[PDB]
């Protein structure tokens, strides 16, 4: 027994049990069994019973006995012989302890695996010698139908700049070979002796939210804000479903090259802002609870609740027939509270509302309630921005798309009456162009001058120019499109002549 | 005799004096010829004489027979043998028809003809084999310079949708055999016991208008109703010239693949507001009257009076110096004699005037007699659009191409006075914005302000902004024409590939 | 001696000292010499010293000896050796004149000299011989590095257009020989009996201005007004620095295909306006004094001050902070005084201004005083100019470029109080939109009501407007230029195909 631990080769871990052996060879291994141990214990507490292991790459099976210790199956893998025979006498030392093993290469054993079979994997300093073997586009695959027969996956990553030979054939940042999956959060970092450049250690899932405290699932996920929105944020916002949550998570930092200050800075203060504001809010709405808020050395997560109805911009992409009048009374009620207050509301558009069966619709995305100024991103000086959501709102109006949403400014097109709600708001000098004015003006429409008639002059000249205007940016963001398109093109067609040669 | 009758093989028609074979083979034979007679004595009575006759592909030369009997030469070509001697010789049993007969193939005897030997020529279920021993785009030419040397053919196509072999062969739609002509029009159609689909009866011709009554030459024709006017109508609108008559003919069907509803109803809505306007019109102006009008299953008909001058659109195109003001004048007093009626024309543009040695101005295409609502096509509320076509009409400015043509609207560039008229019309309200209104200011515009002076703010800076507009649209034009042209250059490559694979 | 002068082989040129040969062989030579004297004379006095000559072809040395008869060093080379012997004899003769010679072929003796070893070379008749040889490409060097060597270089070319042979081989243009030098001007030209067209006399230098009268040395000279103003003016126009001075030299024609009507025309205008101004000017300003002006055949040369300070344009370029108000004053001061006088410069945009330790800002290129009329290039009307180039001028937004530049016109987004004044000066009517009237603004400016709050409609729209227009010009210059990228690149593509055939 003690002989046969010996007859062992590379003592990489400690053995478990006796603590004579922790002298020799070894890697400090018991601090990062604690942080393993706090993330499993949270997890089961969560769904509510024990959970199956997959200790990836075990060695001396010490962590998977660590944790069989305490209420755990495990089967632990790892693919040269000597390092199981003693672990698994190790697991006969302690009886009680349910852990399986056997000899036989991950990358085969993760291919017989159920969608639902484990609870857990551990892949501590184990895979850069498989991306070595095969290549960062095979590991990437494992990784990922990993963490889909799972539940979540934590994992310890060489990085590309240690010494070892294998180094140079590993990714620069070993965050490539995770990325391909939904949840991933860094729950910690650990040095190495070999250099002063450490390697992490991340936390995965492709079913549920893993935070430190909200351990729970979720339906459906992205990486885009909404139907249409692009690579705005560089691929670095995500966005979780869940049946009675949602949730929010930003990155600070990202793989390879980078979330230059802007962008990084931009959504660490549009988080700030949403937390300070959402905890000790104003009087006067239905504003969602904070289930969950909290922030990570290269990460920033937030969880609200999934407030009910659904969003407004995917309604009009559909036609779902929504009553015009009811959204716009709720949003100018809220609105006007607001306005009082002495707060605001930059991004007054489509894809920031909700609708139900009494349509009381209330905004998302409380990143953009700018306190001091109005402003919103375009139609500058709010009041602008409404008339152009107002347009956006009725709508019934082919597909413009001009880089700087869409729909005309004013109401002249609107049918009445709101025509003349708008035409009488705009009569009036800009000085006077609060909220407060509108919704008053908004409630006592009906009895408000023919609009349409009052025209004439200017005032009909520039609904033709408008109209004109729109056509004109449409086109360009086709072409441009085109254009864009042959840049794409042109780029690959440089490269094969490389490739060629 | 009756003996080589039966030597003939199979008898596809009826033989012609005798009726004891007509229960033996055939097919139905008499009913297309009453059609065809029809259409002899039209045209026989229109020009004022009696006409020679192409029986191309007659085989018992039953059809030349029956029209020789009316005081018809005709030359039946049979290629056949036993076809031919039956048919000459049925030919000498009624001596006084003027018949020949020879036995060659139609395509060489066509290539041997004369651009007026001719003035009738019958393909009726011929060419069928011939095109599937040459092909199609072989038999379009012959069939074009047959129109070319008569002066009307008449023929009887078998569509692909037939069971004996040939039918793979020949287009899916028979009249791509025929399109290259100037007019077509559907006189009949036949079913064959073959199969229950049927084969069509066309008119052709390269000289005349062949109407059921107007049969009359044109001079000149072609396929878009102004110079620029562009790809707007699908190919589908034809345009007939006359020393005295003018012509329009509008399918509401096409070959292969088609004018979708939109296009369809729009041009089928357009000639049935032309004809019901045209007669029983209102009080006031000096319009054409109706020379003939109809329609047929898959194509509408209509021919009016070639009233005289000619076009603005193309005086300005080349610059022959037309009186500004004379123009306008006539063209306001009929304008508002409509706007007083109740009716209205939408598309107040220069491709729709004429003008003589009294520069009176007069419209084109009734089609555009909106009744109800001002509105056009593009400068809403017409008065703008007239605007536009005063700058249109005044001119003298490059060339300024804006998908939504041209000119500014506003007057403050026009010269003075109207200058002055239009900045007068301009400061009124809109409601009041009716032709009445603007004749009369129109008629005492040399009493009125200084206008350029009165401008000072907005005024000036769109007018700014109005030419940098059309020159925005004008390089568009250009950018996105560059665009299409390699769209187009692009799909030919992606083919490329699949032939030199 | 005279045994050897006729041992000789053709007597190309008159051999110095005696006229017994003039008679024989010969071209004219003796008119040469003139104007070569008057140049040397003024070149000479004008740095003041005797000078350094290099007789490229010299035959029979008889240019050098004429020169050298006047206090020159000539080393003269003619490859032939007959030539040589007869001209060095012929040196001897009159010994004070300080010539060498010797035979050798002029692309090698050119090839070794020195950045300041000679101040004058000469090349009558001589490089058409060695184009034949090498070409075109080749010989431009040559000459390139011999202005470069020397300080000025006088030159006779034979065009293409002569019987001999040779002819086919060299340009069309002589002219295309000089081109890629800095200075060159038309000082001469002469008949041939070969045939009725003659052969020019070019005069160049790559450090010098060399006019009739002023001849002084430039520090750095370029093609383009701007920085940024790109080929408006189709390469013909030249701008020549120097510490006191600067010099223009537009050329009225130019090289193979040429300035059209307008365009030569309009650079003769812009020259004839500006000395005709600068030379009897009004009342109220600071300008700059003629240092020389003159006219040449195809070619018309101006100089004036080096006035001090630098441009605008590129202080913005850059950032250095510019006292936003100080230029203005100045500007507006001038220009009222201007403006009382009856004159008017259209041009007024960024690239015309000086900058001191005051700020007194005066203008530049005085070929755009315009007296009659108001106009400008773009925005129509003066005054509107003047506030895109405020809005020019206060700045520090974007980038935008649309063609016809640039800043929004209208004060609303400049600081205020700038603001107010502009729309104090926009509320009045146009026809009182003198600059008499904007310095008096200007001035009681600080005691102008809010400006931006008396907007409200409209005005606040086109705000929002004229943002959206810049950007949308912006875009259209980006893929306008990646349109006319592909415009180039498929020219080549074109050609390239017949290369590859
Ligand atoms: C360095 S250890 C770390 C073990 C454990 N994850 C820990 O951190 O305590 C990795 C172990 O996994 C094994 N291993 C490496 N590549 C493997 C593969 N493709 N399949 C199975 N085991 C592998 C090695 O034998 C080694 O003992
Ligand atoms: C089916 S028939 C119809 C005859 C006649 N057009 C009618 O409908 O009563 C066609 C006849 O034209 C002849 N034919 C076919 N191809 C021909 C060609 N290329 N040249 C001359 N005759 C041809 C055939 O022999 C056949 O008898
Ligand atoms: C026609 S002459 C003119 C001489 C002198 N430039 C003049 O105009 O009085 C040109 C002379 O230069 C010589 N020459 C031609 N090509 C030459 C070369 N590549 N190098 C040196 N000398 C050359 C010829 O021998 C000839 O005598």
């Amino acid at each position: 027994l003690n002989t046969l631990v010996s007859e062992l080769p590379e003592i990489y871990q400690t053995i478990f049990g006796h603590p004579e052996w922790d002298g020799d060879a070894a890697r400090d291994c018991n601090q990062r069994l604690d942080l393993i141990t706090e993330q499993y214990d949270n997890l089961s507490r969560a769904l509510g019973r024990p959970l199956n292991v997959l200790d990836l790459g075990c060695a001396q099976g010490f962590f998977s006995l660590s944790l069989a210790s305490k209420g755990a199956t495990i089967v632990g893998i790892d693919f040269q012989q000597e390092n199981i025979n003693v672990c698994r006498a190790l697991a006969e030392e302690n009886p009680d302890f349910a852990a399986e093993f056997r000899v036989g290469r991950i990358e085969e054993v993760i291919a017989a695996l159920e969608e639902g079979e484990f609870d857990l994997a551990i892949g501590l300093s184990v895979f850069h010698h498989i991306v070595h073997l095969h290549g960062i586009d095979e590991v990437k695959r494992l990784l990922s139908r990993l963490a889909d027969v799972t539940q979540a996956v934590i994992l310890e990553l060489a990085v590309k700049e240690e010494p070892l030979y294998w180094g140079v054939s590993q990714p620069d940042d070993p965050r490539e070979l995770i990325e391909q999956c939904a949840f991933y959060r860094l729950i910690g970092e650990f040095d190495t002796h070999l250099s002063p450049v450490p390697r992490p250690m991340y936390l995965v899932s492709n079913h549920r939210v893993l935070i430190n405290d909200f351990n729970q699932p979720f339906q459906h996920w992205q990486n885009q804000p909404y139907a249409g929105a692009g690579l705005a944020h560089k691929r670095s916002r995500r966005y979780f479903f869940g049946e009675d949550y949602v949730c929010k998570f930003f990155y600070y930092d990202m793989p390879h090259g980078i979330l230059t200050a802007e962008e990084s800075q931009r959504n660490k203060h549009e988080l700030h802002n949403e937390i300070k504001f959402l905890t000790q809010p104003p009087a006067g709405f239905d504003a969602p609870a904070v289930l969950a808020h909290g922030e990570n050395a290269q990460s920033g997560w937030l969880v609200m609740e999934k407030l009910p109805g659904r969003l407004l911009s995917d309604m009009l992409a559909a036609g779902e027939e929504i009553d015009r009048e009811k959204i716009l009374g709720s949003l100018l009620r809220s609105l006007a509270a607001l306005e009082k207050k002495g707060f605001w509301h930059d991004d007054v558009r489509p894809w920031n509302v909700m609708v139900d069966a009494r349509q009381h619709a209330r905004l998302i995305d409380f990143g953009s309630i700018v306190t001091t100024p109005q402003d919103c991103s375009w139609p500058t000086n709010l009041v602008q921005s409404f008339f152009v959501f107002v347009n956006e709102l009725f709508a019934e109006n082919k597909s413009w798309n001009g880089f700087w949403r869409s729909a005309p400014v004013h109401p002249f097109n609107l049918p009445q009456p709101w025509s003349n709600w708008l035409y009488a708001v705009w009569q009036e000098p800009v000085e006077r162009w609060n909220f407060a004015l509108l919704l008053a003006l908004f409630e006592k429409k009906a009895k408000l001058p023919s609009a349409e008639q009052q025209r004439g002059a200017t005032e009909q000249w520039i609904i033709a120019q408008e109209t004109v205007l729109l056509e004109l940016q449409s086109r360009v963001r086709n072409e441009s499109a085109g254009s864009e398109a042959l840049r794409g093109q042109i780029h690959t067609l440089e490269q094969q002549m490389a490739q060629l040669q």
